[PDB]
């Protein structure tokens, strides 16, 4: 019975990092405890100064990520102040029922409520909010994250040999829809409210006007930037909740890679880009071999590049001139 | 010899149901006799009264689904009835040569043709109608299905376990191109002829104005919802023919999914989404454990809920509070 | 060390053909040395006249495919000749460090640099050409291309069977955006740096004008088709460095495919779809046994048609009756 099975509390981070947690595990199963407070929040999201009128899970984009493991229950209690405007709710991919919870976690702003469910199936599952009859404008502004079920015996390669990693990072990618008024530029709210129609009617031209990791244009990079050293292992975990996205590691690979994000599954090896479908969580690994500076990006370029989707990895350690090697610099040509 | 082997005749059934067959068989190979119309029409699409000068087979979008098993020889009589006023003709992408068929089925109206192939290869395969000149225009009006080549001894897991499903459900997606006129709303043509130039203006900017499953916004909810009970294992073939999607089962999962649509290959387990790359078929199986009523939808929300691209599941049976339980129900913040 | 160990020197030729090379192979690790020059130039794209102000790779899109072994290491010369107006480099994403070779490789006109790295990975990978503060420009100006890495002991299938080709071509498929003026006509410009302005404002909007194989509509059709016999095995490499895109075999299918384009993983059989993730490239086997015209092109079949991302593959030999048979020409209908 889950009823009697020891409970255990968990105490979330925020993104890009990940809570303290273990991979292999000589533990039998338990009741995983957490809280998250929804809060709705006006956010400037690129260089120029434009706002996006948002909504979050703990007061991040992407919301914390939840870690588990296969067999577990995880119990989420979920808050709604009363400075809120909006009810909301909760729908965890990686939950068997009820549209995820979501029929059973309806809150308006000055209530709560408790979901327990079962985490049978091992893999990175989005969570979102999903209102009904507004179920997409929620997502797009900001109501997403991951749950991770890691195995009980960790990560496993295709012939079955154990995998690990030293460090997780988690990365949420968010397309965006901001209005355009009629000089061209975008339009600031004053309410939450007051943004929805105008959204509506970007979105359903399906071109994004912005696409950032966590919450912003150039949030993972400058002192932002993602940190590891030569020999470290690290596990890239990256969600999308509405739109398909590409990621790739620019001067390194996917070693291994469980692009659907299911770990019952064996990884794919070497890859140069990988693919997150709209609606999922992926995993990657790789263990770094040079020092200096990685782009980590959804790889069409333009969306990188000019709407927002990339970051940075700064990593430390000595050159390896077998692996890499500037024979004749740049010079004039005979 | 292919001359030689028995014959035999299937009936065909509408959309979202299957035509009643057999998955693993003592039967060895025979020559399977299938009849086809075309059916030009103009269809309602919407709730709000908008239409699409169609083209259909068998008056259905999708087509029906044809079953045979691996080794059968298919062997379809296409019709095309003097009240059309457009040639077509069939490409299987599950046949070898002549452009799937295409070349030797070329019909005015009036006419008619039949076509036998071998149906060597396991997997869930896309059929369209490709005139020469004329090949997105008349895919994109409604001329797509699915024939599903069964493995003789049927499905199977990645280990070489036996698999099966209870039911099975066919759903087609159609991303629609419907024009508009000075006034902004939706225009109503006359004549298949007359919408031509104006929609080929329209899918130039790849930017659909509804994407539906099987024919229109809500064909699969409220009295037209699909349905099963807790224990029942369901195979849902999700094609699309033009156009990339990514199939979700919101509160469910997808326990074994042949995403390529090819049943030689081993499935993966415990998906959260799919995805289905244009001009293919796919698969799913789920055993349902709460009843209730799911979403089945392509997991870009604005395509789903803006769009059209969603439809719902009704199961009956017991609640399980092992695997989801509402602990503390919405109530006031202490 | 890579120091000692032999040299060789390979000649490039240009797309669709692939300089000839061993799959299986005796040899041991080599440095193998190539040069590229990179061309600026206007190219016309189109049946109606409209240019692109273009940047080649050794004057072709895509640039040539590379060819080694896993272990050995790629020597490349990059030459930037003074009649060129921008600056460039590389980055091969099957490279480690550097940004792929970006960051030692950055030459002006009148500069060129040398680059060696070790090919410890097999597989299909994009190279491209990344300027800081420029790099979506150059790729989707034409500035890609392929470097495929072979294991030592050939090609193998999911059971460790041996696979082979008997002929190679190589694919490069283009997302162009160009401008158009006040009249709707495509603009046409006296140098490449005033194209730059207007180019960025289309990319901007993620819709391409044109989508072209081997830089044009028609590139491979008519005098120019791709060309085989029953009987033979073609290896059919695809690129797309920026863009998603899903090759399709009309007529035919995919009997070996590695999707994400890496040969230690395990191919997929019978696809009729595969799926080329932007920013990588991929690779299918298939044996021809009917004779007759196939078409090889992105199956979103309005990007195919309208846009023009399509090709066409000549096959000689004999008719299968077997395989496919008309039973009834197209007759009147009683
Ligand atoms: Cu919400
Ligand atoms: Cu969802
Ligand atoms: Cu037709
Ligand atoms: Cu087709
Ligand atoms: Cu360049
Ligand atoms: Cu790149
Ligand atoms: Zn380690
Ligand atoms: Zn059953
Ligand atoms: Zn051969």
């Amino acid at each position: 019975d889950a009823d009697k099975l020891p409970h255990t509390k968990v105490t979330l981070v925020a993104p890009p990092q990940v809570h303290p947690h273990e991979q292999a595990t000589k533990s039998g199963p338990k009741v995983v405890e957490f809280t998250m407070t929804i809060e709705e929040k006006k956010m400037v999201i690129d260089d120029k100064g434009t706002t996006l009128q948002a909504m979050t899970f703990n007061g991040s984009m992407p919301g914390p990520t939840l870690v588990v493991h296969e067999g577990d229950y995880v119990q989420l209690t979920l808050v709604n102040p009363a400075t809120n405007a909006m009810p909301h709710n909760v729908d965890f991919h990686g939950a068997t029922g009820a549209l995820g919870g979501a029929k059973l976690t309806n809150v308006n702003p000055g209530e709560q409520a408790t979901l327990r469910f079962k985490a049978d199936r091992s893999g990175t599952f989005v969570y979102v909010c999903a209102p009904e009859g507004m179920v997409p404008w929620h997502v797009v502004s900001g109501m997403s994250g991951t749950l991770m079920v890691l195995p009980r015996d960790g990560l496993k390669d295709p012939q079955g040999k154990p995998l690990h990693y030293d460090r997780a990072y988690t990365i949420g990618e968010f397309d965006l829809y901001i209005p355009k008024g009629p000089d061209g530029k975008y339009k600031d709210y004053a309410t939450l409210a007051e943004s929805y129609g105008d959204t509506v009617q970007v979105m359903r031209t399906l071109t994004p006007s912005h696409i950032v990791f966590n919450g912003k244009v150039g949030a993972l990079t400058g002192a932002n930037a993602l940190t590891a050293k030569v020999g470290e292992t690290v596990l890239l975990i990256h969600s999308q909740a509405n739109r398909d996205t590409r990621p790739h590691l620019i001067g390194g690979h996917g070693d291994w890679v469980w692009e659907t994000g299911k770990f019952a599954n064996p990884p794919q090896r070497d890859l140069e880009t990988w693919f997150i479908r709209g609606g999922s969580a992926g995993a990657a690994l790789y263990t770094f071999k040079q020092p200096g500076v990685y782009a980590y990006l959804n790889h069409n370029l333009i969306e990188a590049f000019e709407l927002g989707a990339a970051g940075h990895i700064k990593v430390e350690g000595k050159w390896n001139d077998d692996l890499m090697k500037q024979i004749k610099a740049p010079a004039p040509i005979p």
